[PDB]
Formats: C-alpha cells, structure tokens, sequence
C-alpha cells in the first residue's frame, strides 16, 4: 500500500553491497530481481489493471529513495517508469489496456532503445522497412539504449529511411525484448552509472506486428509540434532525472555524515577537540543541507505541477506544457548543481582516510557526473532564461 | 475577500513614486496611510475579533507582494504583523480579547521597541521600575526600534533594574504609542530600508499600567527555555524577513526584465542584433530565475510548517519548534544569498545607462544589503549544520 | 621622485573627505587641483619631454593607491593616463614631442570624447565635416565622455558622415578643451563613480586644424585591422580599469578590517567574546584576501607583459597584441568579480550599525558596480574562451 | 640543460600510458626509472655537489610539467624534492656534503616516513630508543609514508617514548632504505594518486648511527617555535602541493580542449553547428582559464618569495617566515579550488561519450580530490584570515 516503505526496505537490503556493486560494474542481477519481486515495477500502472495507481509525487519519492541507496538503480528504475506512460501518450486504448495488464500481471521490466537526442532522423542507425501486412522490420544497432538488457518489454524507435511516402517517419513500437533478432549487448562501461545497462542493442530483421506499433507513423514528432499529450515525454523524463540526482546527493550527504560521526579526526593543530565540533565542518554540512533544501522543495512543486498537467489529459494547452517544462528545466539545473557540489564537497569533511576504495565514497560524484551529461544543463538554464525574459517556451522534443 | 489582490492594488499605486521615495528617505507617511486604509493591518487578527483571520502562508504572500513594490514597506508591514501575536503567545485571554479587538476595529499600526538581540539583559537601555499597583515605569532610550514612529500600539520590553526578586527580568508590554514620556525619534538613516522608521525611542518616566503587562516578569525568557509557544517569536520573524528579501529580489528581476526588453542595447562588437537574444544575458536571467525558484519553494514549505506548528497552540513540543527553526534558518540563508546575488547581478544585464539615478536600480540591493545584517546569516547556516551533523536544535532566543 | 609616495600622501589627505565627496557628486575640483600641483599628471610622459618617465607597472601602482582612497579619482586619473599615449600610438613624431612637452610643462589634465564603443560609426553623434585647408569641423553631442569637463587637452573622435571618399572615417584629434564651440556639460549622474565627470560634451562648429589631426583619416580603425601599435588602446585602458577595481576592493577591505577591529560586536548568542575571533568572520576575511591575491598577481603579470609589448614599439606582431589582450581580458574578469564580491561581502563582517551613511561603506560597491558595466565582462570571459579553445585572438576594437 | 624541456620530453610518453597506469594503480616502476635516467632527481642539489643547482621557481615549473602529464608522478617527484633540503634546514655541513653528494652521484630517489601531522607526538607509531653511542633504534609502522617504496635514501622521524630524558623528542634521520629492518609495504590504495606509494613502512629494530641523525633531539620542533630555518618545511611542502594541483588542472583542461575540438558534437536541438562555436562551451573554457590564471600567477609570486626567504639562510626573521606561509596558504586554497573546479567542470564541455573509461577523464578530479585532503583547506583559509584581520602569523608546524 505505501510504496515508499517498500522502496526503503530494498534500499536497506542493498546498502550492504553498494560498494561492491559500484566496484564490480555489470548487471545488478540480484537487485533487479528484488525490484521485480517487490511489485514496484507496476507503480504507475493504474490499479484497475493490477498496478499501484500511484500519483507522480509518490512515484518520484520512490525513485529518490532508491537513488539514495544506489544511483544506478534509481536511474534504471526511474527510466523504466517513463516507458509505459508512452503507451497511453501515443498508443491506442486497446494497447493501453493490454500492455498495462501484462506489465502489472507479469512484473515486467521495460527497456528502451528509442530516441537519438542529437542526430538527424535520417542518420539514426535503426531503420524500419514497411511490411506487406502493415508492420515493419527493424535492422541496425542503437548505440545508447537504456535498460534494454534485462528488460521484458522493449520500446524501440525505427526510422523509415527508404523511398516510400513515410520516408523519415519515426515508428514507435513496444516489443518483447526476447523476440528473435533483438540482441542487447553487455558492453556498457562508464566512470559511473555502472549498473544502468546503457550499452548497445542490435536489431537483425526484427518483426514488429501492426498491433505492436504505437500510434501513426511519426506520432511522437507530431505530438511535439502541437504540444499534445505525447509532448509530456521530456518533462516527465527530466524531472525523474533531476530526482535521481537529488537522491544521489542525499546518499552522499548521509554517507559523509555517518563517517564524520564515526571515523573522522579533529584537526588538532587548530585545537579542535572532536571532528563533529569543527566550526568549518559544521558550516559545510549547513551549506550542503541548505542547497538540498532549496533544490528538493523545487522538485516537489514541479511534481505537483506535473500531476495537475497529467490530470488534464488531452485538454492540456501548449502553455500548460511550456510552463511545466520551464519549471522542470529549473529543477534539473538546481539538482545537477547541488548534486555535483555535495558529492565532491563532502570529501572536505571526510578527510584523507576516506579516500580508501573500501568506502567507495567517489561513487556518488561519479554517478551524478556521468548522467548529468545526458543532456547539457547550459540549455536547461537558457530555456528558463528565454522564458523569464521573452516569455518563450522550449520547442518540444526528446530533451525539452 | 482576497488580501493579495488588495496588496497588488497597493503595489500598482506605489509604482510611480518608488524611485523618488527611496531618494528622499524619511517616513512613507502617505503609503502608511494607504495601508492602514486597506484593512491589511489586521490581516492576522482572527475574524472573531474583527480581523481577516488569514493564515501564515496567505499573510506571507501579502508581505512579498508589497516587498516587491517597496522593500521598506514590505519590511514595515511585515514586522508590524509579528507584533500582535505576542499577545496570544504570552499574553492572557482578556488581553487577547481586549487588544486584538482594538487593533482590528481602530485600524492600528503596531510597532516595537522590544529586544536588543546582541546585548546582555542587564545592559539593555530601557529599564523598568516596578510600581506597587503592580504596574511599571520605563526609563531609557531604545536605539533600534522598528516602526515605533507612526504606530498606535507599541510593544516594549524593559528590564527590571532595581534589586527586587524580579531583578534582571524582561517585562513585556503593549502601550499606546502616544503615551506621555515616549518619544519616537525621526533619526533613521541607512543606505537601504530608508523608510522602515527603524530609529531610536526614548522613554521618560513612562507609565505601563498593570493590565498592559503581557504575562509574568520574564515570560519570554522562560518560554524560550521550555520551547513553549513564546518561542515561536524567532521563526515567525525570520520567515517574514526571508520573504521580504525574496520580494525584493523579484522586484529587482522584474525591473531588470522590463529594462532589458525596452531599453538595453545589443553588444554590437560581438554581432548581437537583439539585446533579448544575447546568449549570456539569457543565461543570467535563467540563473536568477532558478535561484529564486529554489528559495521561494523552500520558503513556501516553511510557511506551511509554521502554520502546522502554530495550529497546535500550547501542545507544540520542543521538537516541533526545533525542526521549524532549522527549516526557517535555511530559508533565511537561501533568501539572503539569492536576493544579494540577484539585486547585484541584474546590473550586468541592465548595462551602463541603468546606473542613472532616475532608475534607482540600486535600491533593491541596498534594501537587502541593509536588512540582511540584522542577524548574521553565517549563524543561520551553522544552526542548520549543527542539526544535520549533530541532531541538535537551536537554543531558542530572539533570533533563533 | 617616487610617484607612489606622492600618491600615498594625496591618499592620506583625500581619505578625510571621502564620504563627504561621495555623497556630494559633481566635480572634485579641489582634488583635481591637488593632482595638478603634485606633478603626477605627466607620470607617463617621458623624462626627455619633462615628465616622470615611469614604466607601466609603476603608473598602475599609482592608479591603485589612488583608487583605494577614492574610486572616482582612481578612474579619473587612470583614464587621463590612457589619453596622451594615443599621440605616440597613432600620431606623428612632431606631435608627440610637441604635445608631450606641453602636457608636462603645463601639467595638463587630458579628457576624452572619443569612441562610441557600441555604435556603428555612421550613427556616432559627432560628425566631422572636412574643410579645404585639410582640417575638419565638428558637430554633435557625444553623450558619454570621460573627464572632458575640467580637462585642458581633449582627445576627440568624429565621423565623416557626408558623401565624400573618406566616408565612415574616424577622425582622431587632440584639441584644447577651451576651444570655441566645445561645451562639456555638468550632466554626469550615476549611482557610483559620481566624480568622474563622465557627462556629455557639445561640439558646435568646432574647428580641428590639420596639424591637430592624429594620423591619417580612419587611422585607429586601420590600426585595429592590422594589430598595429594603435591597437594597444584596449589592452591599456582595460588593464587600468581592472586596477581601479582592485584598488577599490582593497579600499573596501581596509575600511572593513578597521571597523571589525574597533567597532564590530561579537555575536553573543553564538557565545563569541571578541569580533576578531569569530570563526566565520576570520574565514570571510581569508576568502576576500585570497580572491585579491589571485587577481592582483594576475594584474601585475599582465602589466609586465604590457611593458614588454609597449617596448617593442612598431615591431609588435598581431600575436603579441592578441596574447596581451587575452591576459588583460582575464584580469578584467578576475578584478570585476573579486571587487564586486568583496565590496558587497564586507558588510557581512561589518554588521547592522555599519549601514549608517556616516560610514559611506557602500561607496566601494557602487563605484565598482557602476564602472564594471562600461563593457560586458561576459565578452571578456568569452574572448578568453575562444582563445583557449580555438586559438583565436579577440578582434581589435575600442574594448578588445 | 633546461630541466623543463627534459621534463617536457618525458610527459609526452607518460601521457600515453596515463589511462592504463591510473586504471592499473600499483607503483610506476618504469616511469620512476625514466626520471632516474633523465637526471632530474638532483634538480635541487647544488651544482657543487654534482646536482643541477636549480632555483625554486625552476624546480616548481618542472613539478607542474610532470603533474600535468601524471598527477601521481608530479606528486611523487615533487615530494622527493622536499626531502634533501631537510639536510640543510636542520642538518650539519658535513651531512650536506656527504648526502647531497650521494644523492646526486648515485641518482637516488629519496622518500620519507616522517611526520604524523595530526597526532600528538606520544601517539606517533615510529618510536626511537636512544642508544649509548648517541644513535637510535626505531620500531613501529608509520601508516602513511611518501615514496618510501623504491627509494634509496629514506628520511624518517621517530619519537622518543620511553623513560628517557629525551621523552617527547622527534628525531629526524636519513638512512639508506636498504638498511636491515626497513620494510616499505605495497599496500597503498585510494581513489586517486594511485601510483604515489603513500603506504605504510615498517621499522623493526632499525639502527640509526649517530651521524645519520639530522640535528639535535627535537631539532624541527625547536626550529618551529623560533621560526628558524627548519620552519621552512611547511611552506616548501605546501607550495609544492599547490603546484601539483595546478599542473593536474592544466592536464585536465588540455585533455578537454583536445576532445572538444576532435570528438564533441554540437547540440543540434539548440541549433548549434560546431561544438567549438557553442557560446556556453566557450564561456566555460574562459572561466577555467581565468581561474587558473589567478591561481598560477599567485603561485609564481610565492615561489619568488620562497627563493628570497630561502637565500637569507639563517638570517630569516620570524616575520619573513610568517609572511611567506600566509602567501603559500592562499596559493594552496586558490590551487585547491581551481583544480577541483576545472577537473569536475570540464566534463560539462566533453559530453556523455567522454565518460567512457578509455579516456580516464576522471583521473584528474580523483587525483586532486584525494591529495587535497592531506591537510584541511579551511585552515589555510583561516590562517590567511587571521593575518589579514589581526596580523597573526601561523603557528609553525608540519603543515603550516
């Protein structure tokens, strides 16, 4: 019933292995299995199809608890959350019902190999060839996927790239990851986010049934142009990312605080008696907490705003979407700066012995530092700027 | 029906004379008359005594709306709102019924010549001598008052300087400001907050009648010791200061934004055609927005927390009060830093021509630079650090 | 003899009047008379023509000493130093020997009504009509001059605006401020730099004799395209400004340190006994010192590079000029940011009583805050960027 | 013949193995031999004893050049340099001749196992039992050494701890690393500085002959109290650490710049065509450069000061020493803050593909983030503050 208490349960189980898992890399096989058994993969699926029917504020608190324990798992779980709502954003009422039921009844992980955020559609490596029955065949390798490996239902985008009428169209599809010719590779390596399985997936003559296709050809692109419901993709994904960073910064701050209390030593040349009494340590913790106090309050207001817009369904206006995306862009900036500042800053109050790999203290920083490059925070800042000054809204796309 | 519309009406009325009034300094006689006419002075008086019975977040949104038009007037009304609560915090039911009725029915301003926040009690200048009717006579000059000049009801503290059992006791009282022997000087000069009327008040043989004495000798100090309801003084007042700063910062950003859109020139040596399209200008506007976005959302949650605590009445616990002060201390820090950063930083986007006094663009920075020095923000920061690191709450006083 | 010692002695005298002069505005007639009688006006004229013959690093040290006492006088004197070198940068040998000699024999103040640093030339307010005798006739109001009012010798630019073959040409001339038709106005008004006399000058049929024309028509512009000696204009002026801001920052920091040692109170609720022992005050003074330490060391290294570049005369390469301008651009940024930060920041350690106008503690910030808008620091930062990343040098112009 | 050129020659090869050896950790055995064969090891040894006789500024420029290729090597080399000068600070004439000569003639690495910077002397792990011939016997395990492993000459401190009249005295000694009972262990581990060999050294009844003892019992401690020449220990060490951090910051900024220009893709959602033309990329690079500009200029100035004070021999006064340490302390804070800032910030301009471990882009941050904890920068800031405010010099000790 309360999914947060369920998430905190796993979080506590996982803290015993946090250092090892960041050290070893590869797939968080046992942890993915705990999330599976927990029920939480169906957190946003409406109750009537077996899910928890959670609102966005609650789902976001789940993501934060998980991200505090483990940035890779918060990311993996968070991004899994953004996949299914695509069904109801752009798909049919029949697909909604069927796919939501299956997700919730089977506790499926969903993965994606969808957008290429920074390439021209004619240059995306995953091509879709029209089929006689109205389906497509996919071929080509998507280089940056998210959770494809280990997923059950895979959300993939192909681009029609031959000379027919749908030339350049983006075909959105939800398909079984185990279908013949889908090959998720085990080739993800990064300084951080090491267990998010964000490697490549090969598609070899992969059939997509006409019924597996979500909306018309190019339905994502057309929803963006209009600011229709499918244009909520970016603010939803961006707000979850922001909250993964916040959850990581909390876990850095709690890790450092427990170390200051147990293992840090006072700077005896300055006459300090105990490490928890140093005036500058104290000021530091004060600054970390305050920066998070500001960033988390903004994240929470953005989540309520996302819920209000969500609840409008098809009646949302470009202006409702614009204003949400402006607020999220600010949260994302806030979260990115605070998380990078705290995860590097706590070292100053941990001290030289805390640089031993056994504590794995650089993992928070490496995780935030890795994902915060997913898209450039300088353009999140400029979107907010353009809105403040010119009342302009960002142009809807995969990242804004 | 809506106090914020009424404050917003006052805001537009004051706009044409914002510059000249900061230039001139002295009292804002006419703007104070405007406010007393609006009914706003009784905003927090409960309905059953004739007031609006608004709650904290609503009264705070009025303070910000005003602060934004005029930092001195935000602060003046702001601080006026914190005075009458003293009556229910430490006064008696009869005093409450008597004083609040009078305040709401006679559209009174309240002022104070109350605590000296950084001097030992036995050095406070206002000395109280007990008179055997159970009353008091006050002698001395309080150097820093707030709003005493121009007020109708004056909340005063004196210290017992004889050698009776009461010796050392702070004695709090509400008196009509025109009482014989009370002289509010017009001697307030400061770089900013020029119209806050924060000068000295002399007390010559001033009679405080027995029924004007709020609670027993030393009531506030004893309340601080226990975290009883008296000990809400500091977080109410500091939350209002923090929202005055934020209103100032929004007044600064609005002023800049209108100037950049109408008056600013493009930097032609860099190929810029529209000052509104300069990439750095846009960036600075985003960073100002984002800083306020965090500090405002934090301030909003703290007003809701203050309402929850206040609503508990006498059943509040030391933890309730302690967690509220730590939250408010962080909001005071966030608001300080955001307001100074924005009120100084807008000049960069305004440009050389906006340094002309006809714009009075430095009034926002001068108003925040002045009042932020009321109590040191480094100890707000440290209080939050001591709680984060050590679990410890601030020691209750006039500023924490 | 020692120019810095003469400067310290004037600084002593002037510091007594510093608050009074900042609240006065208008011209610092008496202070400009002190400078004239000092002989310092010819500090950079070579000995052989009667001047002090000082190198760039010594002239700069004098500027800093003066700016620390008084930001307006610092800029007024420092901008004066920039003017005469235009004679040797673009004029003939006869004019150099003649004009240097007069400046030095007569102790002339030099003023400028020169460039419009953000207008296309055909829009410059000051038009040059050519006359048959080889001269020009000037008409227009140049809106922002520097020290035209109270100068003896005026460096003026005008644009040929007619249909002729020299159309668009910037004419450079050195003329007597006292020439008929030259009207410097007393219209300078600003939040800071109030005694820099940076108002407008009217030209009404002002005659420029062929022999007072500094070089060929449009020689400055040709100098910039070629990275010629004339293109040392911006580095020199930009390095002097940086030094003005540092000197003002030192003044703010010295004023604060005096106040902290004599007047500041300890914060007794923090249990502090002495203001000079508060840990966060000591940290703050440390941060201010450290920011200046870095910006000062960078300023000094750039003044030796300027000496080295200056001492090649016409043998300088575009590369020598580019590199210098890059370094100085970085100094302008360091100084701007250190000066704004220190001049605002010192209030934190001064405290509420120091907001009283009798201290004039905000003059430092207002001074730096006003002048730092002459040209946008963001494009200084971007120029350093483009060099760092791409190896491009700034395009030589009036401010780069 | 030019040591920076020689070190230039070596960096080009180390830069190419940088990634692997960081991912590898362990000792840099081939690299350490590269430096031996270079001859740089006797850089600071007087020309007259067969060394280079370089000055401090030159020696420092070599440390930066190495540090920019490899932070671990820079640290190792730079620390090595601090050792032999111990002989002239507190050792005799005879010791200088003999040991400088052996260091230079035999191209020895020197290592240390000297101070415990944050333990009372009676807690140090390395104890010294006085022997009847005026020698000592060392027992204990020093937990954190620098470059003891693979050294030829080893500088060791021991405390007298028994009954002896010498109780409390720190004994400094240089002994051959091959001496029986000396066991430098291979147990160094940390997130950064991975090849610095800063592990434990065991001493088992290690005999120190009377003429291997550098000065009197407790020489350093006595030299500190007096601010005699021995008290140059801290500023030499600290200034060396500051420049290792700056060389690392330069390597990070060089590695970023190469990637931005050859690998980085423009953000096409914002219309950017070339990664090198992004306005915000260009701004970040200007900012990194400008912060290093200030820091590097302040460090070069402190190296000249250190030369001056060094050259006074025993004529240095307590104030010369106090002044040098305040300067060095500001450089340490400037170098620490710049290097943290730039090594994390660059990732912003590299983008997501740059997080792949084949670039090892995080090694720069890991290196600085690790050694920056050696002693707390907040007390570097505070010493500087106590000097600025009160004129106090730091208490001389192993780190200040």
């Amino acid at each position: 019933n309360d999914p947060v208490a369920v998430a905190r349960g796993l979080a506590e189980k996982w803290r015993a292995t946090a250092v090892e898992r960041d050290r070893a890399g590869g797939s968080a096989t046992a942890e993915r299995e705990d999330l599976r058994a927990s029920g939480l993969l169906s957190l946003l699926v409406p109750r009537e199809y077996g899910g928890w029917g959670a609102d966005w504020p609650t789902a976001i608190e789940v993501v934060r608890e998980i991200a505090a324990a483990d940035g890779s798992l918060g990311h993996l779980f968070g991004y899994h959350l953004t996949n299914a709502p695509m069904i109801e954003l752009i798909g049919s009422q029949e697909q909604e019902e069927h796919l939501y039921t299956q997700i919730a009844q089977n506790n499926w992980w969903t993965g994606n190999a969808s957008s290429e955020n920074n390439s021209h559609v004619l240059d995306w490596k995953v091509r879709a060839t029209p089929t006689e029955d109205g389906g497509y065949v996919l071929n080509g390798t998507k280089h940056f996927c998210s959770g494809a490996k280990g997923s059950d239902l895979l959300f993939v985008f192909g681009v029609v790239q031959d000379d027919s009428p749908q030339q350049g169209a983006i075909i959105a599809a939800a398909i079984p990851t185990s279908r013949a010719g889908v090959t998720p590779n085990d080739d993800w390596a990064a300084i951080g986010m090491r267990q998010t399985d964000s490697g490549s997936t090969d598609f070899h003559n992969v059939k997509v049934e006409p019924d597996e296709v979500l909306g018309a050809p190019n339905a994502f692109v057309l929803a963006f142009i209009q600011s229709e419901r499918g244009s909520l993709f970016a603010p939803i994904a961006q707000l979850i990312f922001a909250n993964v960073y916040l959850g990581i910064a909390h876990g850095a701050l709690d890790a450092a605080r427990e170390y200051t209390r147990t293992q840090a030593r006072p700077w005896t040349p300055a006459g300090i008696q105990q490490a928890t009494e140093d005036p500058y340590t104290i000021r530091s913790y004060g600054e970390f907490t305050i920066a998070l106090q500001g960033a988390d309050a903004a994240a929470r207001e953005a989540a309520h705003l996302l819920q209000t817009v969500w609840d409008k369904g098809d009646a949302l206006t470009p202006e409702d979407r614009g204003e949400l995306m402006v607020k999220v862009s600010g949260v994302k900036a806030l979260a990115t700066n605070a998380a990078l500042n705290i995860s590097s800053g706590v070292f100053e109050v941990i001290g030289a012995r805390g640089t031993h790999p056994r504590y794995g203290f650089d993992r928070f920083w490496r995780n935030v530092r890795t994902h915060s490059l997913h898209d450039p925070v300088s353009y999140k800042i400029a979107d907010v700027g353009k809105h403040t000054l010119n009342g302009q809204y960002p142009i809807p796309g995969f990242t804004s």
